[PDB]
C-alpha cells in the first residue's frame, strides 16, 4: 500500500536540441498534487515498448493531458497517439479513473469511435475557441466562454452549477460524438466540450477546457480535480 | 517489471514550464534494465519525498532525493550529471571545467557532430578492483563515451572509487555500505545499451537490483 494515490500523467514527445524528450507540463503536475491530492508520475510516450498491463497495474489513475499537438485524422504527435489511444480504452475497461483534458478529451472521443473538427473556427457556425495569440498565460487561460452542464451526468453529480465560465485554448473539437459517451456539457455554440463514458466502472471524464489552470482558485475546476482525486483514492483501495 | 523512476529536468518551452526526460534513458530502462520507466517530476518540496520513494523500485538519476533513496535501500544508478550530483550530495566537489584543469584531457564530446559520433567510445576506463564494477564482471579496462565538461574533484567521504579515465579522472563511484545497488558513472551507458556489453552489464545489474526491491 502506497502513501498517496499514484496518478499517471501522459507525456508528449518533443525534440529539444539534438535529443528526443518526453515532456509534461508543470501546471498539470501541480494540479494533480494540489487539486487531486495524488502523486504525479509522468508516463512516457513509448507506445508498445512499455507493457501496457504493467503500466495500468502501476497507477491509481490517469490524467490524459492537453497538448499544442493534435490527434491524427499540422502539429502532431504520433508517438503520443500510439500510447494514449489504446491506453485510455484499456484504463477505462480496467476500472482505472481517467480524466481527459483538451487533447486528452479529444482522444477519448476518437478512441470510442467519434470524430473531430480539425479547425472549429473554420466550421462556420461555431465561435473561435482558440486562445488569443501573443499574450501571457494569465490572459490565455482566463475564462472566456460559458459552459452549459447537461443534467444527470458526472458533472451534475459532482455539484457543478448549470452554467459556468471556462477557458478555451483549442483549435480542434468534437464533431461526431462517439457511441457510448454521455454529453456532459456544451459550449454556447453547441460544441461538445465535456463527455463521460456510460457504464464505466470508474470515473471516466473528459473536458475540452483546462481545469488544471490555477485549479484551487476556480471552484468548478477544483471540484473536477477533487472528484478525480477521490476516484483515484478509491481505486488504490 | 520493476517500476524505475527516471529523474526529469525542468525546461521552459515557449510560454510554459515543462518537465522533461530523455527518450534514450527511458528506452535503456526498458531494454537494458527490463524495467517500467516512469518519469519523476522535478517538483522538489512540492511533492512528498517519502511518498515518492515508496512508489518506485529504483531510481535512474540524470542531470536530497539521491541521498534519501540510498538510505532507504532503493537501488540508484547515476549517469553524468546524476553521478556528479551523487558526489556533491555526500560532500564532494566538482571541477567546473575539466578541460581547463591542465592535467586532464578534454572530456567533452566533439561539437556539431551527429549523436552517433558524439556518443561513440572516446577514451578508456580503468576499473578499480574490488568494488561494484568488478563485481558485476566488467573487464579491468574498457572504452567509454565522454560528453562532459564537469567532473569530480574532491571525492566525497563514504564513496568508493570504481573506475578512472586515463588521465586519472574519477569517472565512477559507489556508496560504501549501501543496503542496495548505488552506482554513479560519468559516461553514458544508456547509449545503444544493448550493443555494448559493458553498458548492458551495468543496466542489467541495476535492473536486477530493482527487481529485488519489487519483491
Ligand atoms: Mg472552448
Ligand atoms: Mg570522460
Amino acid at each position: 500500500m502506497s502513501r498517496l494515490p499514484l496518478i499517471g500523467v501522459t507525456a508528449c514527445t518533443k525534440q529539444i536540441g539534438l535529443h528526443p524528450y518526453h515532456i509534461a507540463g508543470d501546471k498539470y503536475l501541480r494540479a494533480v498534487v494540489n487539486g487531486a491530492g495524488g502523486l504525479p508520475l509522468i508516463i512516457p510516450a513509448l507506445g508498445e515498448s512499455i507493457d501496457q498491463a504493467a503500466l495500468l497495474d502501476s497507477v491509481d489513475g490517469l490524467l490524459f493531458t492537453g497538448s499544442p499537438s493534435n490527434v491524427e485524422p499540422t502539429l502532431h504527435d504520433s508517438d503520443r497517439d500510439a500510447t494514449t489511444l489504446p491506453l485510455v480504452r484499456a484504463a477505462i475497461d480496467a476500472g482505472i479513473p481517467v480524466l481527459g483534458i483538451c487533447r486528452g478529451f479529444q482522444e477519448m472521443n476518437v478512441a470510442f469511435g467519434g470524430s473531430l473538427h480539425q479547425k472549429v473556427h473554420e466550421v462556420g457556425t461555431f465561435m473561435d475557441h482558440r486562445e488569443p495569440a501573443d499574450q501571457p498565460l494569465e490572459v490565455q487561460y482566463a475564462p472566456r466562454h460559458a459552459m452549459h452542464v447537461q443534467p444527470g451526468g458526472v458533472l451534475a453529480g459532482i455539484g457543478l452549477p448549470s452554467e459556468f465560465q471556462v477557458n478555451s485554448i483549442h483549435g480542434q473539437g468534437v464533431d461526431r460524438l462517439a457511441p457510448g459517451l454521455r454529453v456532459e456539457a456544451l459550449a454556447p455554440d453547441g460544441l461538445v466540450e465535456a463527455i463521460s463514458v456510460e457504464g464505466a466502472k470508474a470515473f471516466a471524464l473528459g473536458v475540452q477546457w483546462h481545469p488544471e489552470w490555477q485549479v484551487l482558485t476556480n471552484p468548478n475546476y477544483l471540484a473536477i480535480f477533487q472528484a478525480f482525486g477521490k476516484a483515484c483514492s478509491k481505486r488504490a483501495g
